[PDB]
């Protein structure tokens, strides 16, 4: 699913534990990497000139629908791979696609089932994203939340600590669903 031959996501999750799961994706159409380009910035390690560098197999989008409908505010992700690598993890917040936040984190492989395993796990979420998410709950509607979201993104690119090489780069974009219907995510993958 979302992933390549040298890294593949299993987990990725954000969360509230008094455990409630804002999104989850737990482990393929494409999308024209033109139609996000100002969703996020222009800068360096902006989309356009990231996608350029490639490798274009590496890009992929996922839409999450959340569920704001529920503290320590954690972010828990889990790569694996066949290779020992040691993981540069860059997570950006976008805002208008202006960069607001950006997160560098590191992870070395550690040897499980006869694969490496990267867990970033319980990671605190960032106090600009609990800010925002207690200002989010409060809207008095679903529409009012995907309106303030369509202007909220966040781009993780995941790279080779040793060689710099790209392995995965995510765009991430936002609405919020009902909690009848739950929490759902659709990946894609970015073309050009
Ligand atoms: C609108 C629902 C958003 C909730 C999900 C959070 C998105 C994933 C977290 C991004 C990486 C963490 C950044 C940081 O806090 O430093």
């Amino acid at each position: 699913g979302l992933g390549t031959a040298r890294l593949q996501l299993v987990e990725f999750s954000a969360f509230v534990e008094p455990r409630h799961l804002f999104v989850h994706i737990s482990q393929l159409e494409s999308v024209d990497v033109r139609q996000i380009y100002d969703k996020f910035p222009e800068k360096k390690g902006g989309l356009r000139e990231l996608y350029d560098r490639g490798p274009p197999h590496a890009f992929f989008l996922v839409k999450f629908w959340a569920d704001l409908n529920w503290g320590f505010y954690g972010v828990s992700s889990q790569y694996e791979s066949l290779e020992h690598m040691t993981l540069t993890c860059s997570s950006k917040v976008c805002s208008f696609g202006k960069q607001v936040v950006e997160k560098v984190e590191t992870e070395r492989a550690q040897l499980e089932d006869g694969r490496f395993v990267y867990r970033l796990l319980r990671s605190p979420m960032c106090e600009y994203l609990v800010n925002f998410l207690h200002k989010l709950r409060q809207l008095p509607e679903r529409y009012m939340m995907n309106s303030v979201l369509e202007n909220f993104t966040i781009l993780q690119v995941v790279t080779n600590r040793d060689t710099q090489e790209l392995l995965l780069c995510t765009a991430y974009v936002f609405e919020v669903s009902t909690s009848e219907r739950g929490a759902q995510h659709h990946i894609y993958r970015l073309v050009r």
